[PDB]
């Protein structure tokens, strides 16, 4: 066996929202490049399979309605399921337009038979929340439930940068490796890819000296019990 | 060029810390089948070719030293390294005999930075660690750095169903899967399959109505930048 079956009509649906601009009251400032990292994230899952869908600058309160009806939908012809969050983030939640929501809350539909339409499938949530506060230098988790996999631009307590121009080198890496070998390479190859892609090379630095050279690494959270392959 | 280069004099070094008895104060009990997972798991890391080593019972002042000793040691001439705890856990903290240490405080010891000599090397964390008692109702963080994998034997937010005569279900599959392919899957592979395993519950048969048939999942975090096998 070895490998989550993809015998479906449709690989399924690939939710992206992507927060660029949020209110006042939040006091985040505006995320340029996030719409070259949009279309280009939106392409290249759209050319894996998905039915992919984008949001923009969602409250909390739709970020959480929105997975709260899809989990609700019925998947029993999808093979899996794909969420992918661009926005400011912290520890564990990430920025709505009009405040900030706990991460597990959007996951937590999904979680286990409360999704039982996706029972056995792959959920993946990629998310590329920049600006997690204290950066990095340079040298040289929710659900709890089975089936899930989470890929982090960041991560845990870092601050992971970019270009207002080019985009999220994460972003940048993840489509170009997936825009190559989407369909011959098992999701944890594609990663660690994207890891090394994201490492090697790319050296995170700033025009401010308080966030001058700060190498970031991409995060992989998986609670998969099968190979993923999104070839069918 | 895509995998880790395993061309050294040695595989790398395996630290086994097995802490079986608490002090009283602490309020955490004897962990009854820890042995037997201590036994298996160093006869396995054994036969893949790593220098294996056991401290039993140690305090949290010990695993701190022992651990900071290992990454002032020279690694030239190794491959990889890599760490197993089994004892009792909370919330991203590991127990000693005597108390609580934070889990990254443990492993940052081994950062690039502080570790020249393991750069560009996986640095492997088994961590097996479990709480003890209280029960819910029902209503109706880690080392963030290139080459570092993290395997919990459950998601941080529930207990690992063990067992005091034949070991956790976690080490049990771990080791099963890795003396039959440890030379030919990549770590990711078999740690997905380990997940699988232990997702084939079946039941824990227990005798409290609090922890009678529950669900237990672990979880991998993968900051690796190319391929691990254990192997050429």
């Amino acid at each position: 066996t070895y490998q989550y079956n993809m015998n479906f009509e449709k690989l399924g649906k690939c939710i992206i929202i992507n927060n660029k601009n949020f209110d006042k009251v939040t006091g985040m400032g505006v995320r340029n490049g996030t719409d070259k990292d949009a279309e280009a994230l939106f392409k290249c899952f759209r050319s894996l399979g998905f039915d992919v869908i984008v949001y923009n600058d969602c409250s909390c309160a739709k970020m959480q309605d929105l997975l709260k009806k899809a989990s609700e939908e019925d998947h029993t012809n999808a093979a899996c399921f794909a969420c992918i969050l661009l926005s400011h983030g912290e520890e564990n939640v990430i920025y709505g337009k009009d405040g900030v929501t706990p991460i597990k809350d959007l996951t937590a539909h999904f979680r286990g038979a409360r999704c039982k339409t996706l029972l056995e499938k792959p959920k993946l949530f990629f998310i590329q929340a920049c600006r997690g506060t204290e950066l990095d230098d340079g040298i040289q988790k929710i659900p709890v439930e089975a089936d899930f996999l989470f890929a982090y631009s960041t991560v845990p307590g870092y601050y992971s940068w970019r270009s207002p121009g080019r985009g999220s080198w994460f972003v940048q890496a993840l489509c170009s490796i997936l825009e190559e070998h989407g369909k011959d390479l098992e999701i944890m190859q594609i990663l660690t890819r994207v890891n090394d892609r994201v490492a090697r090379h790319f050296e995170s630095q700033s025009d401010d000296p308080h966030f001058h050279e700060k190498k970031q690494i991409p995060c992989v959270v998986s609670m998969l019990t099968k190979e993923l392959y999104f070839s069918q």
